[PDB]
């Protein structure tokens, strides 16, 4: 399949080369896994995700995406025009609040609900948590992304928009799960994106459109937009059998693009996320 004047983010993803338009994809696109995207909520009812998602579990008030922060990342996972893998199933988990922020005990909470809700769940090709979020250094919280990756979940990461070693934050810094740095449209490490020997990978972060509340899009940036990218990736090639939930982080980066990216810090992965697709 492709997609023609495709988001630059998708086109880069299956390419080996900056500034190409179009999203060459594997049809199966994402069927039969699904990915728990833990976040301010999915607007699930917006066209782009044509009956795929499903908010199963908020901490607050109401279930409802207030914020915009997670219908922008499910929609770069999985919504039609915008997404990695088009035909997964979604589900929201709202740790985060309309104002975009949400305690430690919430998300650990959240993370923990994951683990066992996805026993009630059909998702033959697997599971895939998304969790662009995070802060300062916590072990419990990076315990608790330990955990949620041990239990059979890949769980993939935003090393955070600070441009410092994501060593001092959480859970980017929980060895055991894959993190995500950024990168722009030119291969560059994007300015704001966290780097270190902790991060696994980068994918595209820097003006992403995708989708929105009230039904809209919009572009944005940031290593949030990036992390769903590498988790919409991981639901495309579990759908394909090509890795496991336990060995997924490690398969992207044994089959990334390597040494293409710009301004990267000594200690730190040249690697950036790419589908490997030949027609
Ligand atoms: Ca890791």
């Amino acid at each position: 399949a492709a997609q023609t004047n495709a988001p630059w983010g998708l086109a880069r993803i299956s390419s080996t080369s900056p500034g190409t338009s179009t999203y060459y994809y594997d049809e199966s696109a994402g069927q039969g896994s699904c990915v728990y995207v833990i976040d301010t909520g999915i607007e699930a009812s917006h066209p782009e995700f044509e009956g795929r998602a499903q908010m199963v579990k908020t901490y607050y008030y109401s279930s409802r995406d207030g914020n915009g922060h997670g219908t922008h990342c499910a929609g770069t996972v999985g919504s039609r025009t915008y997404g990695v893998a088009k035909k997964t199933q979604l589900f929201g988990v709202k740790v985060l609040d309309d104002n975009g922020s949400g305690q430690y005990s919430t998300i650990i909470a959240g993370m923990d609900f994951v683990a066992s809700d996805k026993n009630n769940r059909n998702c033959p090709k697997g599971v895939v948590a998304s969790l662009s979020l995070g802060g300062g250094y916590s072990s419990s919280v990076n315990s608790a992304a330990a955990r949620l990756q041990s239990s059979g979940v890949m769980v993939a990461v935003a090393a955070g928009n600070n441009n410092a070693d994501a060593r001092n934050y959480s859970p980017a810094s929980e060895p055991s799960v894959c993190t995500v740095g950024a990168s722009d449209r030119y291969d560059r490490r994007s300015s704001f994106s966290n780097y270190g020997s902790v991060l696994d990978i980068f994918g595209p972060g820097t003006d992403i459109l995708s989708t929105w509340i009230g039904g809209s899009t919009r572009s944005i940036s940031g290593t949030s937009m990036a992390t769903p990218h590498v988790a919409g990736l991981a639901a495309y090639l579990m759908t394909l059998g090509k890795t496991t939930a336990a060995s997924a982080c490690r398969y992207i980066a044994d089959t990334a693009n390597k040494g293409d990216l710009s301004n990267i810090p000594f200690g730190t992965v040249n690697l950036l996320a790419y589908n490997n697709y030949q027609a």
